[PDB]
């Protein structure tokens, strides 16, 4: 709000465009951009006030120890609160103080409706015994049974009745949960006589232990009263299901408004949810609780459908499966419908209790035979008959709409908004500055982030330290809260003052620390060509060497070459050291979720080897340990994984046995786009360590001068791993435990690892381009390239060399490993020799356009003159209809093609 902190914003923003050289996160902005940045900016403040600040004061009030129990849950956080009603109004505190007053409300709220469940169960149970002539017995329980079991009914009905009534009431309330907690008593009870009323001799027994055992040790709560827990409002519980995603055209599970009622687009959704986490991951861990296992966050991050559903909907049918407590479920249950339909629930996960799976199925309406078939529409109304048509809602649909707009692209992400919405994202954490060392660091509120060239670390925070980052980042935000509102005047930040250097020289650091940066946030419709990435490239050239890669990677024309590469290499027996790869391991998973028929049918021959192994383990003489006499869970997936893997190289001829019956359906799967993409992914990983396998020198047979003659400056990086961007992709929460840690090396690591040595006379010409830059000179496309001779056993034509070549880049580019520079410097400095080379040429190019490019923008100009050079001997034997043609680089973003495949029913 404040003109002095907007001005001060203008002014470091333009202090910050003029110290730039080339390569910054920093950009000159539109006059109108600027405003959104600067919203964007105290937007994101704010967050951080509410949402790190305050989980780093709930670890410095801590100086002493409170009561604390993990029974007296609602007395703890009621003196954790009384502990700091002295402390000093922030909004940090506020936030924390608000977060444990609604924390204290739902503790109390279960505490009181357990203590009058227990009340109402004693009472009941006394109700339902003999008089104090007789002790408690199944046999007096048996002689009231034609009078009490018409008693519980009796009451059941009228606190049904009185319950309905109650349900008029606006909030909930003491009279409201005492109702609740009497009804569900009343019914467990009953179904606990009934069944000790059916019991047979055996088990008469066992249901007076069911009936005896009041849960009075609180180890987990009743059913029906976790979802009282869940209700939104009382009577009410929050349904959710969620999406892969927004299906516009069908092609995925989806969930709707259509003409007022709500409407399935499908006939069953395995992403039904029930509820809402009561906070955040960061304080579920600030308590030190138990956080919800991953997989019921993991499977989907697009916008998610909910809507107000009755609550006795819910305890009907679904109650059945929402148990926490291990009840014995199979894979499915099948509920009839009163309409006489089925509704099928699905186990869709093993651990979580409040995802379920859902379908409706039933005879199929109009029909020769009584076939019974899925039902949406039978859903559909069933639901808008159980919903509540009111606050039907889409979570982040206008976010969604206001920055992906639609399922934007198929590559690595640009801009925070597109990581927040890949599959890496799972909350948004901001970091803040330690900075007492000798030079400034970073930290989360549990742990400073250890960093180094090979690993990436946090050391959990001892007491001083703590002490330390609270004090000091407390002061700053206190400063810049004052700078909002009181102005210079209050903040005492006067332009000649040296607090007021060190303020803004603290400030950018921050706005650096976090992408928070114009490139980071400023996700325009379409890229002007001034504009830079999150990494300060060059903006349209990342996108269309992105549209480039994706491209290239769905054509089907090089895949004759590239099937017959691994058809050729799945001989070498150092392919097996491609499975212990970590990377490897993120996609075979996928193979093994495609072939899920056969990853069964293989699993359930491998666990028969355990049969051999003990049976090997008795065999051996006078056997003084159980040597192998053991599951060896390792040997086995070791095993599976290596048969997947020689599955995926060459192809499903090489099926044999019992497993040809299921060849048709397997040959039906590997031949989908997703087959021949994993096929070919999995084949590019093979490739690098087949190609060190040869060790072979390097030995280009192109010589350039401008770069070293006989060396490449291959690698050419400096490893500098960004800390934001590794914690907000999603590690284990074994990060967030308190306690230290060495976090995951995923995928993207390897696209955070690196910045530019802009010591490096390499680093020099690229900059002299101003390509893209990611990881340097690729030393990996050297060692591949070098080999390729040995790799196929003979020389490549120019034509199957620059295909491969192209396909390798395109392989580069979408995992995000190195820049199409990158790869295809080397590709002509490695080109074969022969009539129709062009290496030759396209080095004179690169020359030709370096000493402009030191002077002037290229554009693109770049790409265009390498593709005029390719694309003519690729499509050298193709018809004009056929032919391979990228997307055109524009000063707008990438144009799609206008030619052959690109076009023809596309």
């Amino acid at each position: 709000i404040s003109k002095d902190f907007t001005n001060l914003l203008n002014t470091l923003i333009d202090g910050q465009i003029g110290a730039a050289s080339r390569q910054t996160e920093w950009f000159n902005m539109s006059p109108d951009e600027r405003t959104d940045y600067i919203k964007q900016v105290d937007e994101r403040l704010q967050e951080m006030q509410q949402s790190t600040l305050s989980v780093l004061a709930a670890q410095h009030f801590q100086m002493q120890d409170n009561p604390v129990s993990v029974g007296d849950q609602l007395q703890t956080l009621q003196k954790r609160r009384q502990q700091m009603t002295d402390v000093p109004g922030t909004p940090a505190i506020n936030a924390y103080k608000q977060q444990l007053d609604r924390d204290i409300l739902l503790y109390r709220r279960q505490q009181t409706a357990m203590t009058h469940f227990d009340s109402t169960w004693r009472k009941v149970l006394v109700m339902l015994g003999p008089d104090d002539s007789k002790p408690l017995n199944a046999t007096t329980l048996r002689e009231n049974a034609v009078d009490k079991q018409a008693k519980l009914d009796t009451e059941i009905k009228r606190l049904e009745q009185q319950l309905t009534i109650q349900v008029a009431d606006s909030t909930f309330s003491q009279k409201y949960v005492t109702l609740f907690s009497e009804l569900q008593a009343y019914k467990d009870v009953n179904a606990r006589y009934n069944a000790l009323l059916k019991a047979s001799a055996t088990e008469e027994a066992a249901a007076l232990g069911a009936l005896t055992k009041v849960p009075q040790a609180s180890d987990d709560l009743p059913v029906n009263i976790s979802l009282l827990m869940m209700e939104e409002r009382p009577g009410y519980i929050r349904m959710n299901v969620a999406l892969v995603n927004a299906s516009t055209d069908g092609r995925f599970k989806d969930f709707f408004l259509e003409n007022g009622r709500l409407v399935v687009l499908t006939d069953g959704v395995l992403n039904f949810s029930f509820g809402t986490a009561a906070r955040s991951l960061a304080w579920q861990q600030q308590y030190r609780l138990k956080s919800e296992p991953p997989s019921f966050r993991s499977p989907t991050y697009t916008p998610i459908r909910s809507v107000l559903v009755k609550t006795e909907f819910v305890e009907k049918y679904f109650a059945n499966y929402l148990v926490s407590e291990s009840t014995l479920r199979g894979g499915f249950k099948a509920q009839l419908l009163g309409n006489g339909r089925k509704m099928l629930l699905t186990s869709v996960d093993r651990k979580v209790p409040n995802q379920i799976g859902i379908q409706v199925s039933g005879q199929a309406p109009n029909t020769t035979i009584t076939r019974e078939v899925p039902l949406a529409s039978a859903l559909s109304d069933l639901i808008n008959q159980n919903a509540d048509i009111a606050s039907f809602r889409t979570i982040g649909l206008e976010g969604f709409r206001q920055s992906s707009y639609h399922p934007d692209r198929d590559g690595l992400f640009v801009n925070i908004h597109e990581l927040e919405r890949s599959v890496g994202f799972a909350g948004r954490q901001y970091l803040l500055e330690m900075p007492q060392d000798n030079d400034y660091l970073s930290a989360t509120p549990f742990g400073v982030m250890s960093v180094d060239g090979d690993k990436v670390s946090s050391s959990h925070l001892s007491k001083a330290q703590t002490d330390t980052l609270y004090q000091y980042n407390a002061a700053f935000f206190e400063k810049l809260e004052q700078l909002r509102s009181g102005g210079m005047k209050a903040s005492r930040l006067f332009e000649g003052s040296i607090e007021r250097t060190a303020f803004v020289q603290q400030l950018v650091r921050l706005l650096e620390r976090n992408h928070i940066t114009p490139a980071g946030v400023l996700a325009p419709e379409y890229p002007r060509d001034n504009m830079r990435d999150i990494k300060g490239n060059n903006l349209n050239k990342v996108l269309w060497e992105q549209a480039f890669a994706a491209s290239v990677w769905r054509s089907r024309d090089n895949d004759p070459l590239l099937f017959r590469l691994a058809t050729r290499l799945v001989k070498n027996p150092a392919v097996v050291k491609v499975l212990q790869n970590g990377y490897v391991q993120s996609d075979i998973a996928q193979a093994r979720e495609l072939l899920a028929p056969l990853y069964e049918q293989w699993r359930t021959r491998a666990v028969e080897a355990e049969t051999q192994r003990v049976a090997s383990a008795n065999a051996a003489q006078h056997p003084s340990n159980p040597k192998v006499h053991v599951f060896d869970q390792a040997e086995v997936e070791r095993s599976l994984d290596d048969k997947l893997l020689i599955l995926l190289l060459t192809g499903p001829q090489s099926l044999e046995g019992t497993d040809v019956q299921l060849r048709p359906m397997v040959e039906a799967a590997l031949l989908s786009n997703e087959g021949r993409s994993l096929r070919k992914q999995i084949l590019f990983h093979a490739l690098r360590p087949v190609a060190d396998s040869f060790s072979k020198a390097a030995a280009p047979v192109n010589p350039h001068a401008e770069l070293g003659v006989g060396k490449i400056m291959i690698n050419n990086r400096l490893n500098q791993p960004d800390p934001y961007l590794i914690l907000n992709t999603s590690s284990e929460e074994q990060a967030y435990r308190d306690g230290s840690y060495l976090i995951k090396d995923d995928k993207y690591r390897s696209y955070n690892q690196f910045r530019p040595d802009f010591k490096n006379d390499a680093t020099r010409y690229m900059n002299d381009l101003d390509t893209p830059f990611v990881g340097g000179i690729s030393g990996t496309t050297q060692t591949v390239s070098n080999v390729l001779t040995e790799l196929f056993g003979g020389a490549l034509s120019v034509k199957q060399y620059w295909q491969f070549q192209m396909a390798n880049a395109a392989f580069m580019i979408r995992n995000g490993y190195h820049s199409f520079f990158e790869t295809f410097y080397v590709a002509a400095r490695y080109e074969p020799e022969g009539a129709d080379s062009i290496g030759k040429e396209m080095l004179q190019m690169f020359d030709k356009y370096r000493v402009e490019g030191s002077k002037k923008a290229l554009q693109g100009k770049l790409y265009d003159g390498v593709m005029a050079r390719v694309l003519p001997i690729i499509n050298q034997g193709l018809s004009a209809a056929d032919e391979f043609h990228p997307p055109r680089f524009t000063r707008i973003g990438p144009r799609p093609a206008l030619l052959g495949q690109a076009v023809k029913d596309l």
